[PDB]
């Protein structure tokens, strides 16, 4: 039960508070 931080890519996990698991095209990075 954890979350990814800013810049920490994620496959099926969501970014911690303040960040959101955004994916633009074929990339996946935690963006505000």
């Amino acid at each position: 039960g954890y979350c990814a931080e800013k810049g920490i890519k994620c496959h099926n996990i969501h970014c911690c508070s303040g960040l959101t698991c955004k994916c633009k095209g074929s990339s996946c990075v935690c963006r505000k």
